[PDB]
């Protein structure tokens, strides 16, 4: 009757193999029906929203099990996760949402806006690591091999002309190089 | 005049994304001319040597920079690394070999057969991690994002019907499934 859907949030600037492993392992190990990669809005701070989404589409293109949730992108401003999750549950009242975060983030949970309303609204899912676990917050946990790739390391490897093969999907690399992204 | 060639050793049972990232990052970050993946001989202990090599070929197929060193496979018995490295340097007296090992292995270096003859014979390359580094052994170090994938975890995920997507290359997964490997 009700669907089980994971949500993985991030800047995805760019998407890299750590996002895919995290999203596929979390969702498949728990038995979820799908995982959505949910890019956050980033203000002109002076790439583009289209390039991040293009890259994210190329990345999950051959995988019916991973998909793109664009609601935060479409809002044209910063969002609190409560407001995002309030509208998505209102849109999909038949969905149990599983909101996936890394073991290294469960500490800052009390610093989330309306974190209390939010935990009643979604199922929080932690990625085990070394932190122990043992959180007073209603988190369930799942094992993911840890992949120490972040999108800020990818951009400066690119900025410095270092290899990113295997760290970032072949198509995504290809899009980056053929669009001049992150060069400077 | 002389070539710089990395060597990465392992069972590769099966090859998985941790091998590729390790071999590409080590070799490219140091500026080496190539890295060789060097599968060790495994005795009938009662898969096959052909399946491990087939998988390894499929894995580096689209990458001129990573290649397969089969000398240990062809010997039909266990080898000490000194004997391997003695014959390969005799074969290729124009090559400076860089023998890549993980930061987590540098401890057991004194337990290698003729480790002394061997350090004079190759350049040892460690993958930084958390161990500090600081080894009395003549190791140079290079940074690789850590990828906590091992081939024994892959086989039991397979044995237990768990997802290995993104952990193991698409072609390799495909070979495994279409050859009945690691099922039981
Ligand atoms: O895109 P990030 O926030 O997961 O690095
Ligand atoms: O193949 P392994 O020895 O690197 O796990």
């Amino acid at each position: 009757k009700k669907k089980q859907v994971g949500i993985l949030g991030g800047t995805f600037n760019p998407v890299h193999l750590a996002h895919l492993v995290m999203a596929e392992q979390a969702g498949r190990n728990l038995g979820l029906d799908r995982v959505f990669l949910m890019p956050s809005y980033q203000p002109p701070h002076v790439i583009d929203a289209k390039h991040r989404l293009n890259m994210l589409e190329l990345a999950v293109e051959d995988n019916p099990f991973l998909q793109i949730e664009t609601i935060e992108l479409a809002r044209g401003g910063k969002s609190y996760t409560y407001d995002t999750m309030k509208e998505l549950t209102q849109n999909n009242p038949d969905t149990d949402y599983y909101f996936i975060i890394g073991g290294d983030m469960v500490e800052y949970l009390p610093k989330w806006y309306k974190i209390d309303e939010l935990t009643s609204m979604v199922n929080f899912v932690g990625i085990r690591r070394g932190y122990t676990t043992d959180t007073p917050y209603p988190v369930i946990w799942v094992d993911v091999p840890e992949i120490d790739i972040s999108s800020t390391k990818i951009r400066q490897k690119i900025k410095e002309g270092c290899s990113i093969r295997y760290l970032v999907p072949d198509k995504v690399i290809d899009y980056i190089q053929n669009e001049g992204l992150y060069e400077y």
